[PDB]
C-alpha cells in the first residue's frame, strides 16, 4: 500500500480531486462557449491524465512533439494535431504516422514549408492535413492575422498542391504576461477575432478552412465569447501552478500538482530548512519572479497539502532546496518547527516544467493512496 | 562483412539526427578530463569526479579511465546505475534522510562502499541506531561550511563537530572524513578571488579535521571542491581528494567565471531552424526550454547568454546570435545586442542545424533521454543518461 509516508522524495504528486475539478471546470466551460476542448497534453504527456481529460468530454488532443504523437497513438489515441511548425526533416516520421492510422495534423507559417509538406505528400501519395498558424498578439509563430497576401499563399501552396488545408489556429501566448480580468477578456477577444479574420479571408478565396482553434489557458477562461471559433486548446490548466494563480486564474488551492520533498537538514542562523527537492526536483522555472508575488522554486505546503503562506523555497541548488521565509527574516528555531523528515509539498512555478524533471506521477486517490502514471521525457 | 555493411548503413551523424539532441564533443570532452585529472595529479591529491553533471556510464568510464578515484553522486538512483555498472567507491554528497537508510544498507550489503553524509547530531544519531540494529558500520563524512554557500557545520564549531563526531564513533560507525563545498565560488569572475576563495574552502575543510582529530577522532579523509575552485587552488596542503563535476562539459556559465572558453565548451544542443519573424529579426528554432532547461545563470553575469550561444553546425561560435527566449519546444533565436538583424531568413534558412552552447551544463543534460557521443569523424553513438530518483 503506496502512499506519501511510503514514497521516497522528490516525487510528483497529482491530487486527484483536484485534477478532476480542473477537468470539469474547462470541460464546463467550453461547452457553455459551445466549442469543442483539445487539451495540450504536453503539460503532462501522461496516458491516464489525457484519459480523464477525454472521459469528461475533451475531443482530440494536441501535442508539442512528434515523440508525444507516438505515445498517445499507441495508446489508442488518433486525432493528435502536432502544434509546432513542422521541419521538413520529420515529415517521414509524421508520413509513417498517417500511414499507421493516426489522424496526425502538422501546423505551418511560411511558404516555404508549406511546399515542402505538399511536394513530399504528392511524391508519397499521402493527403496530409495541415492547419495554417495565425500570429494575433506579436507572441510567437505565425502569420500576421491581417498579412492577407502570406496567408493565402499559403492556403493555395496547399491545397492547389494536393493537401488538406484543415483549419488557422493561433495561440495567444502573451495572456501570461497579464495579470487582470479586463486585460485577459480583452486579449481573448484579440485571439478569436484574429482567427476568425484568417479563416474568413481563406474561405473568401475559395480555400477550405473547416477549423478555427484558439488557446491558452488564460484566454480560454477570460474569454466572454468565441463566435467562429470551432476548438480551444488549453492544457496548463488540468494542473494549474502559481504561475495561472498570479495571472488570476485559479487560487494556490486549485493547484493540482506539488513536489513531495523531505527536510534533510538546516541552516538554524539563516532559518533555513534544507530539503530534498532542489531545482532538479522543482525545474528552473522562475516564472512567478516577474510578477505581482513571487514564490521562488515554490510554495510550500504541509503533508495534507494545507498551503503554509510565507514559506517558500528562496533557493534551489541540484538536490538541495532551500525553505526559509519569504519575508527574509529568519525564522528563530526552524528545526524545532520542521524537524529532520519531515515531509512537505511544494507547489510549482511551472507545472509542464516541473512534471518533465520526474519519470512519472503519484496519482493521489481519496483513501490516501497512490498509483504510479508514467509519463513521457524525451524527443 | 554483414554486422560492418548493416552498422555502416545505421550509423548517425550531426546531419540524420533528430533535432533537438544533447551533443558531446568527445575530443573537448577528453581535453576537458585530462586537464582536470592532469591538476590533481599536479596538486598530489585524488580527483573524485561528481557524477551528477552526465549520469552516463560511459563518460565516468573515460573519467576512470583517465585516473579518477571513485566518484561523487546525488542520488542513491546514481549509486545504484553506477555501482551496477562496476563503480565501488561512492560518496553520495547529500546529507542524509533517515528514510533513504534502508537502501544505502542494501547498496553496502551487495558491495557498494558506499558513503554518506551528515551535519546534524540527529542524522548521525539516526544513522548509527540503524547502524546498531543492522550490524551495519555504516561509514559516514561530516559536511563543513567553509564559505556559507547552503549549509554544514561551520568549520570553527568545534562543540558541534565533536558532539557529532563522537555520536558516530561512539555509535560504531565509521566516522571517515569530512567534506565541503564552496559553492560560492559561481558568483565569482576573477582569478584573485577565486584563488582566494579555493584557500579559504581548503583551510576551513582541514581545520573541521585537525579539530576532530584533536578530539582523538578519527578523520582520514579531507575532501573539498566545485569546479572553479578545483581550477584555482594554489595549494591543498591538508587535502585529500578534490570533488569536481561541470568540468568534464564546462558551460558559459563556467566561460563566465572564466576557468574555460566557449570553445572548451563540449555539449551543446543541435537544433534546426522551424521559422522565422522577418521583422522583429527573429528566427526560431526547435530547441525551447524543454531542449535547454529553464537555467538562465548567464544572466546575472558579465555576459548574459539568454537560453544559450547560437554556433553553427561545426560547432563554431556566432558571435552575437543567442536564444533570446524560449517556450517549451520553441527557442527564439535573436540577436543579443537587442537590434533586429536584416534578412534573418537569409542569416538563417528554414532547416538550418545549428549547436546551442548551455548556461549550465547539468541542467541541459537532464533534459535528455541520452547523449549523442560525437567522434572525430562525424559519427555519433548513443550514450543514455539517468532520469529522476
Ligand atoms: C500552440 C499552443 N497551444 C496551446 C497551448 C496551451 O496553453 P496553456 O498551457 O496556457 O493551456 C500552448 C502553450 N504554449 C506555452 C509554451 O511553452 O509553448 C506558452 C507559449 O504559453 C501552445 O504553444
Ligand atoms: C557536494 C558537491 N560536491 C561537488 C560538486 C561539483 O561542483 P562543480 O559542478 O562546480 O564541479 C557539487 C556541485 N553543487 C552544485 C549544485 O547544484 O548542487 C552547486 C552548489 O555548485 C556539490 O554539491
Ligand atoms: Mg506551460
Ligand atoms: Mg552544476
Ligand atoms: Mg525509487
Amino acid at each position: 500500500q503506496d502512499t506519501l509516508l511510503t514514497l521516497d522524495t522528490p516525487a510528483a504528486v497529482i491530487d486527484l480531486d483536484r485534477m478532476q475539478r480542473n477537468i470539469a471546470r474547462m470541460q464546463q466551460r467550453m461547452d457553455a462557449q459551445g466549442v469543442r476542448l483539445r487539451p495540450h497534453v504536453k503539460t503532462s504527456k501522461s496516458v491516464p491524465v489525457a484519459a480523464a481529460q477525454r472521459a469528461a468530454g475533451a475531443s482530440g488532443i494536441t501535442v508539442s512533439t512528434l515523440k508525444e504523437a507516438e505515445q498517445f497513438f499507441a495508446a489508442g489515441t488518433t486525432d493528435i494535431l502536432y502544434a509546432v511548425s513542422m521541419a521538413p526533416h520529420r515529415l517521414p516520421q509524421a508520413l509513417q504516422l498517417r500511414r499507421r492510422g493516426c489522424d496526425l495534423k502538422l501546423i505551418v507559417d511560411s511558404v516555404a514549408a508549406a511546399q515542402a509538406i505538399a511536394a513530399f505528400g504528392r511524391e508519397q501519395g499521402e493527403a496530409f492535413e495541415v492547419w495554417i498558424e495565425i500570429d494575433t498578439d506579436g507572441h510567437r509563430s505565425g502569420v500576421g492575422a491581417d498579412d492577407t497576401p502570406l496567408l493565402l499563399a499559403i492556403g493555395r501552396t496547399l491545397h492547389d498542391g494536393g493537401m488538406r488545408l484543415g483549419g488557422v489556429l493561433t495561440h495567444a501566448g502573451s495572456s501570461y504576461e497579464l495579470d487582470t480580468p479586463e486585460a485577459l477578456q480583452a486579449l481573448a477577444e484579440r485571439e478569436r477575432a484574429g482567427c476568425v479574420q484568417a479563416a474568413e479571408a481563406l474561405r473568401a478565396a475559395g480555400l477550405p478552412c473547416p477549423v478555427v482553434s484558439v488557446g491558452s489557458t488564460p484566454t480560454a477562461l477570460a474569454a466572454s465569447r468565441l463566435d467562429g471559433v470551432t476548438e480551444v486548446r488549453a492544457g496548463v490548466y488540468v494542473f494549474f501552478d502559481l504561475v495561472m494563480r498570479n495571472i488570476g486564474v485559479c487560487a494556490a488551492e486549485d493547484v493540482a500538482l506539488s513536489v513531495l520533498a523531505t527536510v534533510i537538514g538546516h541552516q538554524a542562523d539563516k532559518g533555513w530548512a534544507i530539503v530534498d527537492a532542489g531545482w532538479m526536483a522543482m525545474s528552473r522555472d522562475r516564472g512567478t519572479a516577474r510578477q505581482k508575488q513571487d514564490f521562488g522554486y515554490g510554495q510550500v505546503c504541509d503533508l495534507q497539502g494545507r498551503v503554509m503562506p510565507g514559506f517558500v523555497l528562496t533557493g534551489a541548488n541540484q538536490e538541495h532546496g532551500i525553505l526559509a521565509r519569504a519575508d527574509g527574516a529568519a525564522e528563530a528555531d526552524i528545526a524545532t518547527r520542521f524537524p529532520l523528515g519531515t515531509r512537505l509539498r511544494i507547489l510549482p512555478n511551472h507545472a509542464c516544467a516541473t512534471g518533465a524533471q520526474f519519470p512519472a506521477y503519484q496519482a493521489l486517490a481519496a483513501d490516501g493512496s497512490v498509483q504510479t502514471w508514467e509519463r513521457l521525457h524525451g524527443w
